[PDB]
């Protein structure tokens, strides 16, 4: 088993670098955020442009869906997050509190909470209904590159340019684990596995690692791509074969066999750094997006 991802659609419309793409949990939509200050919505299967959602005053670094596919949250250089009703286009809340660029965000599975990370070195936990900041965690000593909830929402993982991945108890705000690996290269991305047993972390030394975060043991290392500057998203692909998917600074999408760590496909087509990739929740579909010199989003499909 190798996959056979092939380009199906190219989605053009952002006028500056794309920052993040994400599929809706219900599989119907792709949301994209950009340095152009906009969120765009596209059909997940046909790439058909759906709408633009606007309101942020500066570029957006991340976007994320609620569990029911009705809301988005966005993280902006304007130091706010916004909560959006996707269908109406309304900004429901503006989450204020961070003192610098907000870089990363996610809903918990219940989607009553949002987690954010910022250049202000903090992680903040927010109440979705009221927009109030519930906790400010003194999480890191450099910008926070990623934040993610585990499968039951009881944990948060954060990554930072300080070289650390930390695991937090959602309820208490307590730091439960600090993951340490040698020379402490900036951690540019992190997320939990779908099952919540592992985390996948990217570091700016051209490396992805799969950690057992409780035991604190690096289980797999994925290499061959280029990642020394940008906070590039990585993924677990679980709809067919078990893959690791990542963007890369050589303009390619990389796909590794999770177990063997071998590169199984490289997807060519983008003309600038592939900053973001996402994997469709039920079909073997990858979305990718690129930086300023490209500005397009691509939808690729495989038989496995
Ligand atoms: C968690 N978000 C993220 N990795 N976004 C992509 C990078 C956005 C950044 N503002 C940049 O242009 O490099």
């Amino acid at each position: 088993v190798k996959p056979n991802y092939a380009l199906k659609f190219t989605l053009a419309g952002h006028t500056k670098a794309v920052s993040s793409v994400k599929f809706s949990p219900n599989g119907e939509w792709l949301a994209s955020s950009s340095a152009d200050k906009l969120i765009k919505i596209w059909g997940a299967y046909d790439g058909k442009f759906e709408k633009t959602i606007s309101g942020h005053k500066l570029g957006i670094s991340d976007v994320a869906w609620s569990s029911d596919s009705n809301l988005l949250v966005s993280a902006s250089d304007d130091k706010t997050l916004k909560i959006w009703d996707v269908s109406s286009g309304k900004c429901l809340k503006t989450l204020k509190g961070h003192s610098n660029y907000v870089f990363c965000c996610n809903f918990n599975p219940q989607s009553n909470l949002i987690v954010s990370g910022s250049f202000d070195e903090s992680v903040r936990i927010w109440d979705v209904k009221t927009g109030k900041c519930l906790k400010t965690l003194p999480a890191h000593s450099d910008p926070v590159s990623a934040v993610h909830f585990n499968r039951d929402g009881s944990l948060i993982v954060s990554s930072s340019y300080d070289g650390l991945c930390r695991i937090w108890d959602t309820a208490s705000g307590q730091c439960l684990k600090t993951l340490i690996d040698d020379d402490n290269p900036p951690v540019s991305f992190v997320k939990f596995s779908p099952n919540g047993k592992y985390i996948l972390a990217a570091t700016l030394d051209n490396t992805l690692k799969l950690w057992d975060y409780s035991k604190g043991k690096c289980l797999k290392t994925y290499t061959g791509h280029k990642n020394e500057k940008y906070c590039i998203f990585a993924n677990f692909s679980v709809t067919g074969g078990k893959w690791i998917v990542s963007g890369s600074e050589d303009n390619l999408v990389y796909i590794w066999n999770l177990q063997t760590k071998e590169i199984v496909q490289k997807l060519q087509g983008h003309t600038d750094v592939v900053i973001s990739t996402a994997c469709h929740p039920t079909e073997n579909i990858i979305a990718s997006a690129a930086l300023e010199n490209d500005k397009t989003i691509k939808l690729w499909k495989s038989d496995c």
